[PDB]
Protein backbone atom coordinates (compact mmCIF):
# COMPACT_ATOMS: atom_id res chain seq x y z
CA UNK A 1 0.00 0.00 0.00
CA UNK A 2 1.18 3.55 -0.84
CA UNK A 3 0.10 5.84 2.00
CA UNK A 4 -0.97 9.45 1.65
CA UNK A 5 1.10 11.79 3.84
CA UNK A 6 -1.77 12.70 6.26
CA UNK A 7 -3.15 9.15 6.22
CA UNK A 8 0.21 7.86 7.39
CA UNK A 9 0.58 10.58 10.04
CA UNK A 10 -2.83 9.52 11.40
CA UNK A 11 -1.94 5.83 11.44
CA UNK A 12 1.43 6.53 13.15
CA UNK A 13 -0.24 8.74 15.73
CA UNK A 14 -2.82 6.01 16.44
CA UNK A 15 -0.03 3.45 16.95
CA UNK A 16 1.65 5.68 19.56
CA UNK A 17 4.59 7.12 17.59
CA UNK A 18 3.88 10.85 18.25
CA UNK A 19 6.60 11.93 20.71
CA UNK A 20 7.81 8.33 21.18
CA UNK A 21 11.23 8.67 22.87
CA UNK A 22 10.97 12.44 22.25
CA UNK A 23 10.55 12.36 18.42
CA UNK A 24 7.54 14.35 17.21
CA UNK A 25 5.27 12.88 14.52
CA UNK A 26 6.81 14.94 11.76
CA UNK A 27 10.15 13.11 12.25
CA UNK A 28 8.51 9.72 11.67
CA UNK A 29 6.55 10.90 8.57
CA UNK A 30 9.73 12.49 7.11
CA UNK A 31 11.76 9.27 7.68
CA UNK A 32 9.06 7.15 5.99
CA UNK A 33 8.91 9.57 3.03
CA UNK A 34 12.62 9.30 2.29
CA UNK A 35 13.08 5.66 3.29
CA UNK A 36 10.26 4.14 1.25
CA UNK A 37 8.27 6.98 -0.36
CA UNK A 38 5.37 5.84 1.84
CA UNK A 39 5.23 2.37 0.12
CA UNK A 40 4.79 -0.50 2.56
CA UNK A 41 6.16 -2.92 -0.07
CA UNK A 42 9.60 -1.25 -0.54
CA UNK A 43 12.61 -3.55 -0.35
CA UNK A 44 16.25 -2.66 -0.92
CA UNK A 45 19.27 -4.99 -0.84
CA UNK A 46 22.46 -3.85 1.01
CA UNK A 47 26.06 -4.62 -0.05
CA UNK A 48 26.52 -6.90 2.99
CA UNK A 49 23.72 -9.26 1.82
CA UNK A 50 21.11 -7.95 4.27
CA UNK A 51 17.82 -6.40 2.98
CA UNK A 52 15.73 -3.43 4.21
CA UNK A 53 11.90 -3.93 4.36
CA UNK A 54 8.80 -1.81 4.39
CA UNK A 55 7.79 1.67 5.18
CA UNK A 56 10.71 2.32 7.53
CA UNK A 57 13.23 0.09 5.74
CA UNK A 58 14.00 -2.06 8.72
CA UNK A 59 17.14 -4.16 8.19
CA UNK A 60 17.37 -8.02 8.19
CA UNK A 61 20.88 -8.01 9.78
CA UNK A 62 19.45 -7.19 13.22
CA UNK A 63 15.72 -6.85 13.30
CA UNK A 64 13.78 -9.47 11.31
CA UNK A 65 14.22 -12.91 9.81
CA UNK A 66 14.28 -13.31 6.01
CA UNK A 67 15.97 -16.71 5.84
CA UNK A 68 18.82 -15.36 3.74
CA UNK A 69 21.01 -13.18 6.01
CA UNK A 70 23.61 -15.54 7.58
CA UNK A 71 24.17 -14.58 11.25
CA UNK A 72 21.12 -12.20 11.36
CA UNK A 73 19.77 -11.56 14.91
CA UNK A 74 15.90 -11.21 14.56
CA UNK A 75 15.48 -8.78 17.47
CA UNK A 76 11.86 -7.89 16.61
CA UNK A 77 10.94 -11.60 16.45
CA UNK A 78 9.15 -11.35 13.15
CA UNK A 79 9.49 -12.56 9.58
CA UNK A 80 10.70 -9.56 7.47
CA UNK A 81 7.69 -10.14 5.16
CA UNK A 82 5.41 -9.05 8.00
CA UNK A 83 6.95 -5.59 7.58
CA UNK A 84 5.53 -5.25 4.07
CA UNK A 85 1.87 -5.48 5.11
CA UNK A 86 -0.69 -2.70 4.48
CA UNK A 87 -1.22 -2.74 8.26
CA UNK A 88 1.79 -0.86 9.72
CA UNK A 89 1.47 -2.38 13.20
CA UNK A 90 4.49 -4.73 12.85
CA UNK A 91 6.72 -1.96 11.42
CA UNK A 92 5.69 0.46 14.18
CA UNK A 93 6.32 -2.05 16.98
CA UNK A 94 9.73 -2.92 15.57
CA UNK A 95 10.66 0.77 15.00
CA UNK A 96 9.90 1.41 18.69
CA UNK A 97 12.52 -1.20 19.61
CA UNK A 98 15.04 0.28 17.16
CA UNK A 99 14.72 3.89 18.31
CA UNK A 100 15.10 2.71 21.94
CA UNK A 101 18.49 1.05 21.19
CA UNK A 102 20.74 4.00 22.11
CA UNK A 103 21.17 5.89 18.83
CA UNK A 104 17.60 7.24 18.57
CA UNK A 105 16.47 7.99 14.99
CA UNK A 106 20.09 8.12 13.74
CA UNK A 107 19.61 4.42 13.03
CA UNK A 108 17.72 5.62 9.90
CA UNK A 109 20.29 6.98 7.46
CA UNK A 110 17.73 9.03 5.48
CA UNK A 111 16.37 10.60 8.66
CA UNK A 112 19.92 11.62 9.63
CA UNK A 113 20.69 13.05 6.20
CA UNK A 114 17.35 14.50 5.12
CA UNK A 115 15.13 15.13 8.18
CA UNK A 116 17.35 15.79 11.19
CA UNK A 117 17.45 19.50 11.98
CA UNK A 118 14.92 20.47 9.30
CA UNK A 119 11.46 21.84 9.97
CA UNK A 120 9.86 18.39 10.29
CA UNK A 121 6.49 19.88 11.38
CA UNK A 122 5.88 20.68 7.71
CA UNK A 123 5.27 16.90 7.19
CA UNK A 124 2.10 17.03 9.27
CA UNK A 125 0.93 20.49 8.15
CA UNK A 126 -2.73 20.57 7.16
CA UNK A 127 -3.48 17.09 8.50
CA UNK A 128 -6.53 16.30 10.59
CA UNK A 129 -4.83 14.61 13.56
PT1 LIG B 1 -3.01 -2.73 -3.08
PT1 LIG C 1 -6.66 4.83 10.38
Amino acid sequence: KVFGRCELAAAMKRHGLDNYRGYSLGNWVCAAKFESNFNTQATNRNTDGSTDYGILQINSRWWCNDGRTPGSRNLCNIPCSALLSSDITASVNCAKKIVSDGNGMNAWVAWRNRCKGTDVQAWIRGCRL
